């Protein structure tokens, strides 16, 4: 692609320290701050039901993809601006090879 | 996206018109002319087991989505060079919209 793999397990922890705060990965997980992420590549952008998002997300119409995720996480409001993640951003590549390395492998 | 849903039917036929040739669809469907298309999306080009890819679709390392797949469609030698596919392309929208609604439906 566009984008290596990484560590699931490094990814596993960049992901309590940084999105767990807002986020779950497991089916039947409840949204919170933000929506439960199961299954979300191949999914669009604004999709999982019973969440509430901005008029950015929708219109976006992202296809989630390990590449696409990439860049968003870079930062997520240049990207989609007028989105509500308050996220910074996910400056280092390795960082973000982790972290989708692992949603990849438990959002399944 | 950049890309949008066409009508599954009539990119079944723009398949069989254009794709059966070489392509199978379905799960357990036999490789060809070219590899059997079960299970594309979200996988990366060269990974069919069993399928004699060129140098050239492997180290591409593309991640196959609904949009991926409409540049490909357009002219795969200009996005893969040296690619075996010897289909011209899909130089309409419309058409290509069609035709992965309908890959986007059966090859799953
Ligand atoms: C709260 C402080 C958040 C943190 C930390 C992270 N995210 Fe988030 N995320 C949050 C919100 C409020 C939303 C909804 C956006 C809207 O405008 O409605 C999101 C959304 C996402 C998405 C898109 C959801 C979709 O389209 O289904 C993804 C892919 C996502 N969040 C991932 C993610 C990751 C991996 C995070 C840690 C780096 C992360 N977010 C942090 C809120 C919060
Ligand atoms: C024979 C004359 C073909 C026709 C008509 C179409 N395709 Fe094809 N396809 C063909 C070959 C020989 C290969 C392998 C490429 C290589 O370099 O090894 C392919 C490959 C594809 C792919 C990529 C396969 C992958 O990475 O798993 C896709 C997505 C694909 N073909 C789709 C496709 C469609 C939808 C077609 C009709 C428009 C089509 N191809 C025509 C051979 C032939």
């Amino acid at each position: 692609t566009e984008f290596k793999a990484g560590s699931a397990k490094k990814g596993a922890t960049l992901f309590k320290t940084r999105c767990l705060q807002c986020h779950t990965v497991e089916k039947g997980g409840p949204h919170k701050v933000g929506p439960n992420l199961h299954g979300i590549f191949g999914r669009h952008s604004g999709q999982a039901e019973g969440y509430s998002y901005t008029d950015a997300n929708i219109k976006k119409n992202v296809l989630w993809d390990e590449n696409n995720m990439s860049e968003y996480l870079t930062n997520p409001k240049k990207y989609i601006p007028g989105t509500k993640m308050a996220y910074g951003g996910a400056k280092k590549e390795k960082d973000r090879n982790d972290l989708i390395t692992y949603l990849k492998k438990a959002t399944e």
